[PDB]
C-alpha cells in the first residue's frame, strides 16, 4: 500500500521473478506479480499450479501495510529506466504508482485474491545443501535431458535418496546417453531409507538461476520446496518411475584407456565441422579422428600423440556421436579422461581421471 | 591448385564473403567461393547479378597457379577450428584439400566456368574517400531505411552528386522521417555537373563491414563499385526516382529550441516503457514527457529542468513517435541538439548543435 524501496534490490527481484509469468495476454493474472508489504519487508511472488517463487526484499520505509498485484513485465521495464535512487511505491485504489523525483508512473492492479495460494509442504525428506555440488551436478547433466521429450519422466532428472547411506544420485537420460553422480555424506532427513524425486527441466533450469548453497532441499513425493534466504523455489514433481539405472550401467568394462580431455575435444569439434558423427581409432600411441556421416566427396581427420602408450592389441575402432562425446567431455572437472569399453557395438562411458563428479554412459555409432 | 597461406588471413576473407553466399543450398555454385592463385596471391570471390565481393590475401609460398571452387560456409568452418599455424591449400583433380600438421581436410569443388564474371565498370562518377564521413553519414541514416519497402527507391540510400560545388548530399527515408547531410569539399570527378546514385540497403549494410576509409568509389549509373586494398564491392544500383527531399524540407521554422540530448534520451526512453509515441511539453524552464498511446489505466510521466530558458509564451505541445526521436538523437554528435518547429501538426527537424552531420525531418504525431 505505501512504502520506499531500493531500486536495485527491486530491479533485481522484478527479473528473477519474470520467468515464472506469462507475459503475452497482460490482461490476465498469470502475466501479474502478487506484492505483499507486512513489517519492514516487500513479498513478490509469481505462481501457479506448477511452478512458482516467492521473494522479498527490505523497505528503506514503511508506512502502508497491505497487498496488491502488478504486471511484471511493465514493472520491469519501467524500474530498469529508472536511476539509483529510492523509488516510492504507493497504491491509489486498484492502482499503483511509482515514483522518483521528477519520474512518475501508474500501472493497475488486479484483485490479489485471484493469485494462487502459495503451497506449504509437510516434507517427507529434507536436506540442508552447504556446497555448490548439487548445483554442479545439475549444471552438469541438464544437458542430456530433453525438456520437450515425448515420455514423462525422461523429461526431468532424478534425485535418489538412501538415507540409510546418506547418498543422493542424481541421474539425466534421454535413451542414447546417461549421466549420472552419486553424493556421498549427505546428511538426509527422511520418513524411508530409500525415495526418489523427479524435477522437471525446466524447474532445474529455474534453480540454476536462483540456488548456489546455503538452501535447503525438501519434499513431500509431490512438490519440490527450495529455499534460502531470500528466496521460496516450487515446482511440481514428475510422476512415473525413472529408468533402474544401476540395471543399465555395465558390470565390467574389457577395456580403460587414460585420455586427453583437451586434445579430444578439439579433434573432434575440427571433425564435426564436416559430420555428426566421428570414427574414432585408438592406437598404442596414437588417436585418430575421423568425419563418419559426412556427406560424399566431404572428409575431416585429424590425430593426436598418446605418449603414455595404451594397452592395446593393434587397433579398437568406436564410432560416437559428437555432441554427445563432447558434452560427456564438458561435465569433467579433470585435464584427463577415462574412457571404458566392452564392444564397440555396446554403450561406453566417460569419466574423470581418478564439486561432483559426472559420468557419462553412452550408446556408440555402428560401423 | 597448390599454395600455403596463414590461418587469420584466410579466416578474417572467409568471414567477409559469408554475407555474398547463398548457403542453405550446397549443391549450388551460389554457396561456393571461387578461387584464384596467381603471382603471390589467393584471389577468393563470392558475387552474382546483385552484389559481390573480391579479396585477396598473400600467399605464404605459392607451387602451382589455377582456379577452382569451394562452398565458403564449409571452410570457413573447417579453418575456424585450425591452429595459427600457415595452411595448405591444394587441388587434387576437383577436390580441395586443406591440411595443418595432422588434421587434413578433402571438399568438392565445383565447375570455375559456371561462377559469373566479376563486372568492372566504366565510371561516370568517381571519387576517393580519404575519411570516415562518407560511412559515417551511411551508418548514422541507415536506421531509417526500411530495406524490405515495398516502394523500391525507398529500399536504399540517395547519393547525390554535385560536380559544380564539390558536394555529396546523402539522404534516406521511410517517408515519416527523412535524414540528411550534405558533405562539403569532395574532389568529384563526373561526367555531368548533377548525378544521383542509389544503394540498396543490403549493399549499405556490407559496405559499412567492409570499408572506414582511403577508399574509391566508382558508378557508371548502373552499377556501384568501392574498392581499397584488399577488397573490391559491387552493388546494382536501384532504379527509380528518389524523393525530391529540398522540395521536402520547411523553408523556416517559427521556432527552433536548443535542448539537452542526454536528458531527452533518457526521458524518452522512460516514456517509451509504456508506450510507442509521447506528449512532449517544452516550458520556458522546463520540459515534459508523457506517455500517449499507452494503454488505459497506464501512464509514465517525468520532466527534466532547462536552465537556459526557451522563448515561449506558455507552453508548446507536440506529439513524437519515441523511437523516431531517440534514433535522430542517436545521429548526433553533440551534447546539445536543436529541435525547429512550426505547428504541432507539421513536421519538425532535429539536428546538432551549431564525421558527417546528420539531421532529420520527422512528421509529428497528433494531439
Ligand atoms: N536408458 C537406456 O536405455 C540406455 C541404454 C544404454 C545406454 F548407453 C544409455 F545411455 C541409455
Ligand atoms: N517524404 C515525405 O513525404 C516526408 C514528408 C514529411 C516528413 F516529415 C518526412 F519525414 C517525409
Amino acid at each position: 500500500m505505501k512504502i520506499s524501496v531500493s531500486k536495485n534490490d527491486l530491479e533485481n527481484a522484478l527479473r528473477y521473478l519474470q520467468a515464472f509469468l506469462d507475459k503475452k495476454d497482460a490482461s490476465s493474472i498469470a502475466s501479474h506479480i502478487h506484492l505483499e508489504v507486512i513489517k519492514e519487508k516487500l513479498f513478490l511472488k509469481a505462481s501457479d499450479s506448477d511452478i512458482g517463487l516467492k521473494s522479498y526484499i527490505f523497505t528503506q520505509s514503511s508506512d502502508k501495510e497491505g497487498v496488491g498485484t502488478i504486471n511484471g513485465k511493465k514493472f520491469l521495464d519501467i524500474i530498469s529506466c529508472l536511476k539509483d535512487s529510492n523509488i516510492i511505491l504507493e497504491t491509489k485504489d486498484d492502482s499503483l504508482a511509482i515514483k522518483q523525483n521528477k519520474s512518475s508512473f501508474k500501472l493497475p492492479m488486479f484483485d490479489a485474491d485471484e493469485f494462487p495460494e502459495f503451497p506449504v509442504i509437510d516434507p517427507k525428506v529434507s536436506i540442508e545443501v552447504n556446497a555448490p555440488f548439487l548445483v554442479d551436478a545439475f549444471k552438469k547433466i541438464a544437458p542430456v535431458i530433453e525438456q520437450t521429450s515425448h515420455k514423462r519422466e525422461l523429461a526431468g532428472i532424478l534425485m535418489q535418496f538412501d538415507q540409510k547411506h546418506q547418498t543422493l544420485s542424481v541421474v539425466g537420460t534421454d535413451t542414447k546417453r546417461l549421466s549420472y553422480t552419486q553424493l556421498e555424506k549427505i546428511s538426509i532427513h527422511s520418513t524411508e531409507e530409500d525415495i526418489s524425486c523427479i524435477l522437471p527441466k525446466r524447474a532445474l533450469l529455474e534453480i540454476l538461476k536462483l540456488f548456489y548453497e546455503n538452501f535447503s532441499f525438501k519434499s513431500d513425493g509431490m512438490l519440490a520446496v527450495i529455499e534460502n534466504e531470500m528466496h521460496t523455489f516450487f515446482t511440481k514433481l514428475i510422476d512415473g518411475n525413472y529408468p533402474d539405472y544401476q540395471k543399465i550401467l555395465p558390470k565390467e568394462y574389457i577395456s580403460s584407456f587414460t585420455l586427453g580431455k583437451e586434445e579430444f575435444k578439439e579433434s573432434i569439434k575440427l571433425c564435426s565441422s564436416l559430420s555428426s558423427t566421428i570414427k574414432l581409432t585408438l592406437e598404442k600411441n596414437n588417436a585418430l579422428f575421423e568425419s563418419l556421416d559426412s556427406e560424399h566427396s566431404e572428409t575431416a581427420k585429424t590425430s593426436v600423440e598418446i605418449e603414455k602408450g595404451l594397452d592395446i592389441e593393434k587397433a579398437f575402432h568406436l564410432g560416437v556421436n559428437a555432441k554427445f562425446f563432447l558434452e560427456a567431455l564438458n561435465a569433467l572437472g579433470t585435464t584427463q579422461f577415462v574412457l571404458r569399453c566392452n564392444e564397440p557395438s555396446s554403450p561406453f562411458l566417460i569419466q574423470e581421471s581418478l564439486n561432483a563428479k559426472i559420468s557419462t554412459l553412452m550408446m556408440p555409432i555402428t560401423l
